[PDB]
């Protein structure tokens, strides 16, 4: 079992500087003729001619156009292509192959593969080595010409990198289509499509040197009036780099092509970006408000990698942080930007100390840059990708904008056309930092720590004002624990964005501060302060840290109330969420094992719920911002604070809080969630494909989390509300009417009647699925058999296996049924999924991240389940290398 590690990174002794293919599809087969102009490098030493080809048919295979035999020159194991180095020219050659592959039954979707009636390729990271032979890794840059051909009739649209330079009929109903890439790129930015694909387009003009870019968006047939939207963001998208970067689009066409099988979001192959058709597609009456943002964000993503990721790609694949967390970074920065919503930088954080921070305390736990790797399919983490924007974040949040792009150019200018690390990175953002600092001798060499170093630091505050000279003080420390990759923890350069509020007037006390933390402690002193302040602490959360704000819950209301930083007045909510979570939680723990037959709860802060009815009755505060305040903190954010979490009595807890804020506010909810309709719910727009508005779906978000609340409270008469909900035109809406209704006798009869309106769009469809997946019902599992014999049989599309089981698996009580039952059932789905899709079957594991956190017989029964699918004797090398990190093994 290979293990990469990266201080063991060196350059091929082989170059291949140009690739000649000729693609041809077939019904049973498709056949791959393969020319690379090869030569030797300086690091050359003698050594075998080693090609990645994995699963590859050999009809022949050539050098210098001179036949190779089996046995004699090469070897082939159906992983490595070894020709012996006696046969290796010494200087410049041609090498040459002609294989076979089989896209109609590559049920993995990766490399060439068929999704429905669509050919595509899917190569990151190293999947071009299932397609043809290569040296398939991304330092390893050569110029593409390629040539693919296919029955004209079913496959009518054939795209791939470059220009198409020739287009041309051949005999027996066919066409080919060649495409001539002259720039660099490694393989992993190859792609090929071909499909009966229908399209939109548009023509795009630069900003500065005004060259028209065609811009091209492909679907099936079926479902090309879902391709409005993506046009629109990508538009969007290059205005953003256009105007925040200084960036233009280089070439003369970019063509993006929806996929119904895909295995995750987006692919950003050059000029060619291919997507999971549910990242791609929408329209108003087929798809829910989500898939708005989320079209955006991919899109926006994909096209962003064109600058970081492709024009500056990467040495090896531990730099994957460089193209992904910068990625990501830029992504969100466009998104701010385009929603003009507070809940889009506040959702990203929710995303990171919820998922992130639990692998980050998990077996798994990693540096965004990790030291060695077994499979990269598995490396595709959110530790690597929304780590990785926080700290690629922390940068602008140091240098500033003006100096941030200041530097951020001078990375594009240095490495633009080349290879990159993350040393490269650290270094333009360094020569920002001289600038700024106007101090040569300052370094950013502490910073690198953030890429090494793994775990989530812990950062604490104490606090003294003396009155009499107007002096305030802020002490901090910063601590990480300990953890398999590092047994001592180093301080990091921690950025502290920090307002003072004055208690008596809600105003701000000093200018825009950013404290640098860079010891382990350091107390930072602010005279001429007149009263003593509430600190407004991490301002936009401005460190990937848990934060410790040692306040009491009486500052944190005011704060919630009055301060002016979005995310300080989420997280001091967050913080008294958690202080109420955490102490009822040992009261009903405490009652459990001693078997009380009376007990006392500490009842929710009244002043708290005060605070919270203020702001919901704010008609100038944010729809988005008060659906935040009314849910409390997501259950795999609440796990990080408590050992041995027993999932029932913390349902338990949360019943108890929930029910205490709605014995008080229920009819302000119900009062809002009448006065909401007109904007919420208004038509006016619903056949304009191009308006999207993300203020109103704020709105149809609080609405539809009122209506959670108030049907779980049994609030009188709000079925009638409930039914009234489910003839909405909206999916958000008439989706939340399905769910709302498993409180209620007439659940059967809304999931008829939604999945009536849901089974002739795929993706609606798959929503649907999603929708009773997560249904608070006491017959879930039934419900689940249900689904698995009417609906998704035996479907290998992930899309369907993924709705149909993740929603379920964060069913607090249900999921985590004390028999094991819930445990049991998704294991066996990863293991029926991991015969066909490996990647995938890893995806499904996800609720097992969080297996030693449990309380100890949960623990048991996870553990027994794991080591059951490790016992599997066809299990893939993925599922099987995750679940020996993840146990310890
Ligand atoms: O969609 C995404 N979602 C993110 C969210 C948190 C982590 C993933 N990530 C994009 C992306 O970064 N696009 O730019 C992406 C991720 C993985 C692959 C990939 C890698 C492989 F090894 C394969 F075998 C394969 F089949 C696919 C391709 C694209
Ligand atoms: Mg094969
Ligand atoms: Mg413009
Ligand atoms: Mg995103
Ligand atoms: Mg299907
Ligand atoms: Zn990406």
């Amino acid at each position: 079992p290979k293990i990469h590690y990266r201080k063991d990174y060196k350059p091929s002794g082989f170059i291949i500087n140009q690739v000649t293919l000729n693609i041809n599809i077939h019904d049973q087969e498709t056949i791959v003729r393969s020319v690379l102009d090869m030569d030797i490098s300086k690091h050359n030493v003698g050594e075998d001619l080693v090609f990645d080809g994995v699963g590859l048919k050999i009809n022949e295979i050539s050098i210098n156009n001179k036949k190779l035999v089996e046995g004699e020159e090469y070897t082939y194991d159906n992983e490595f292509l070894t020709i012996f180095s006696k046969f290796v020219p010494k200087s410049k050659f041609a090498f040459s192959s002609e294989v076979i592959i089989h896209p109609e039954t590559n049920y993995a979707l990766t490399g060439l593969y068929k999704s429905k009636n669509i050919i595509v390729s899917q190569c990151e990271a190293t999947g071009f080595r299932r397609i043809t032979f290569f040296i398939d890794r991304p330092d390893m840059m050569a110029k593409y010409d390629v040539t693919v051909t296919a029955d004209k009739e079913k496959y009518p649209v054939l795209l791939s990198n470059g220009d198409k330079v020739n287009e041309f009929e051949i005999p027996g109903g066919r066409h080919g289509a060649r495409f001539n890439d002259p720039p660099l790129k490694p393989c992993y930015l190859f792609a090929v499509v071909a499909g009966d694909l229908k399209h939109l387009s548009a023509t795009y003009i630069t900003k500065y040197t005004k060259k028209k870019v065609e811009l091209y968006v492909f679907s099936e047939e079926k479902y090309v009036s879902k391709l409005q939207w993506a046009l629109e963001c990508l538009k969007k998208s290059m205005a953003f780099d256009e105007d925040y970067f200084g960036l233009e689009y280089d070439l003369s066409r970019l063509n993006l092509v929806a996929v119904s099988d895909f295995n995750v979001g987006a692919m950003e192959n050059k000029g060619l970006n291919i997507f999971n058709a549910n990242s791609l597609l929408a329209s108003k009456k087929n798809s829910i408000d989500f898939s708005y943002a989320r079209i955006l964000t991919v899109v926006g993503h994909e096209y962003f990698h064109q600058y970081t990721g492709n024009r500056v790609t990467l040495r090896d694949w531990f730099q994957l942080t460089l193209k992904e967390g910068l990625t990501v970074h830029r992504e969100n920065l466009f998104s701010e930007e385009m929603t003009k919503t507070v809940t889009t930088r506040l959702s990203h954080v929710d995303l990171l100390r919820s998922v992130q921070f639990l692998e980050d305390s998990s077996p798994l736990s990693h540096p965004i840059r990790p030291e060695s790797y077994v499979s990269m399919e598995n490396f595709y983490t959110t530790t690597v990708y929304d780590k990785g924007s926080e700290v690629m974040r922390m940068y602008l949040t140091i240098l500033g904008e003006e100096y941030y792009k200041k530097g951020f150019d001078i990375y594009i200018k240095k490495n633009d056309g080349n290879t990159a690390t993350c040393e490269d990175f650290n270094y333009a953002m360094e020569q920002a930092y001289k600038m700024k600092k106007a101090d040569n001798s300052a370094n950013l060499n502490q910073y690198l720590l953030w890429f090494s170093q793994s775990g989530t630091p812990h950062v604490s505050f104490k606090y003294n004002y003396d009155a009499e000279k107007k002096q305030y003080s802020i002490h901090v420390n910063q601590y990480t624990k300990p953890d398999e990759n590092q047994k001592e923890k180093k301080p990091l350069f921690i950025p502290i964005s920090v307002g003072l509020i004055n208690p008596e007037n809600g105003k701000e006390m000093i200018s825009q501060t950013t404290l640098e933390l860079t010891k382990e402690s350091d107390t930072f002193v602010f005279n001429n302060i007149a009263v003593k302040p509430i600190p407004s602490l991490f301002r936009g959360f401005s460190a990937p840290v848990y934060i410790e704000d040692q306040l009491t819950d009486e500052e944190r209301i005011l704060l919630l109330k009055y301060d002016s930083d979005a995310f300080v007045r989420y997280n001091s909510c967050t913080n008294i969420y958690m202080k109420q979570i955490l102490m009822n939680y040992n009261e009903f723990l405490k009652a459990k094992n001693e078997k009380l037959e009376s007990f006392q709860l500490t009842p929710v802060n009244a002043q708290f719920i005060d605070a919270i009815k203020y702001l919901l009755e704010d008609p100038h505060a944010d729809a988005g911002f008060k659906s935040y305040i009314v849910s409390l903190p997501q259950d795999r954010y609440i796990i990080n604070f408590v050992s041995n979490l027993d999932t029932d009595v913390l349902a338990d807890t949360k019943e108890y809080i929930y029910k205490q804020i709605g014995d008080k506010l229920n009819d302000v909810y119900y009062k809002m969630f009448k006065s909401l309709e007109a904007k919420a719910d208004d038509l006016t727009y619903f056949n304009d494909e191009s308006h999207v508005d993300f203020d109103q779906m704020n709105m149809r978000t609080l609405r539809n989390t009122l209506l959670s609340l108030l049907s779980k409270a049994q609030y009188p008469n709000i079925l009638n509300e409930i039914i009234e909900h489910s003839k909405s035109p909206y999916p958000s809406n008439w989706l939340t009417s399905l769910s709302v209704s498993a409180y209620f006798d007439k659940y059967f009869e809304l999931y008829d009647k939604t999945y009536k309106l849901s089974k002739d769009d795929e993706l609606l469809l798959q929503e649907w699925l999603k929708t009773v997946s997560r249904s608070d019902r006491k017959d879930i599992y039934e419900i689940l058999k249900k689904l698995e014999n009417e609906v998704l049989k035996d479907s290998k599309n992930p899309n369907d296996i993924r709705a149909v089981y993740l929603p379920f698996t964060n069913n607090l009580r249900r999921f985590h049924d004390i028999s094991g039952k819930g445990y049991k059932l998704i294991a066996e789905v990863i293991t029926k999924t991991d015969k066909f899709n490996p990647m995938v079957a890893t995806q499904l594991c996800e609720p097992f991240k969080l297996w030693n956190k449990l309380d100890t017989k949960r623990q048991e029964l996870m553990l027994n389940e794991m080591n059951t699918m490790l016992q599997e004797p066809q299990i893939s090398n993925n599922l099987k290398e995750y679940l020996l990190r993840l146990t310890n093994k």
